[PDB]
């Protein structure tokens, strides 16, 4: 009865990143910048289905190195991964869509985002919805000296949603989402 | 340097499908095929940017499976084909797969997971196509009558057919575990019985 839908991506933008300014300069790993946390309601979309949901995230990207910080938007560890541009990290957290939800920092091969009691109790699941979306918060690191000027950052794929449900039906489609890093350029300089 | 690209789905019509008239000759044959669907293409499932790498494609049905049948597309032998579950009671679907470009086969969807091309990989680990920017795909599909249909106007939901995963020989990408959902769009199908009259002098 009900239809099934392409799922959509949660992207967020290189492009909000403040310039950087590096100030004097030589410890790494560090944050230079946090992008503008994002969002999407309709990550997954079960038409007129309603049931239990929750999303696993698996980021896809080269592990560099670990970083304890606090976003602006206690501390946790991070998993620095690697954007393919020397001497440039990036940090993951993700929540479930609506507030009250904590942000989950990245540090494992795979993490549940919403509920995140679901990473302690196996048959936890939110209650029955007809869509499952999520937040995305992304910060970026200096692993080392850093290039200088107008550097373009490419699109990156940070990893996949998988939806799970306790119906069996929705569970075996395995639908999956792509979490998207979009590219652009970042002002460095001293 | 190469940009990401969202991966694109390959998408085929439940539109398509000719008006089944339910003739006496196969009335009670069950499994049969009652229709194709007009094959659809996507050359650009995965878009590698300025990228070029050896890649190739697995393709991962999620659809509960129902039955085995043979079958020749029309679109020269038969092959054996796993009957997928559309949710609607007495209809499957069979689905087909080639390489987007001609000269590939059509490999029909009867395994747990299968490479679409270059079907090579199927007997050899280490293949791979030529190094391209892109991959892409043909997909075909067929309905079949499990067993006693709904006639009338029925409603074929949307329903996700499986996933394609990006593999490649070069480690950076094959790690991205890039996948591609494969798409049944949903529509309305006809069915009905084959006409019939009397004498009425």
């Amino acid at each position: 009865g009900a239809n099934d839908h392409v799922p959509s991506p949660i992207t967020i933008n290189t492009s909000t990143l403040p310039v950087v300014v590096i100030g004097p300069a030589h410890t790494y790993p560090r944050v230079i910048g946090e992008l503008t946390g994002t969002s999407n309601q309709y990550i997954f979309n079960g038409g007129s289905l309603i049931a239990l949901m929750r999303g696993k995230f698996t980021p896809t990207l080269p592990k560099i190195g670990k970083i304890t910080y606090n976003f602006r938007q206690q501390s946790s560890d991070f998993d620095i991964f690697d954007t393919g541009v020397p001497g440039l990290g990036i940090i993951i957290g993700m929540a479930g869509y609506w507030p009250a939800t904590p942000l989950v920092p990245i540090n494992s091969s795979s993490i549940y985002i919403d509920p995140v009691a679901a990473n302690t109790n196996p048959n936890a699941y939110n209650g029955a919805t007809g869509s499952f979306g999520a937040r995305l918060y992304v910060a970026f690191v200096a692993t080392g000296r850093l290039p200088n000027g107008y550097v373009t950052i490419p699109t990156k794929q940070l990893g996949h949603i998988l939806l799970e449900s306790n119906r069996a039906s929705l569970n075996n489609k395995r639908l999956t989402a792509p979490v998207m890093l979009n590219g652009g350029r970042i002002q460095v300089q001293s």
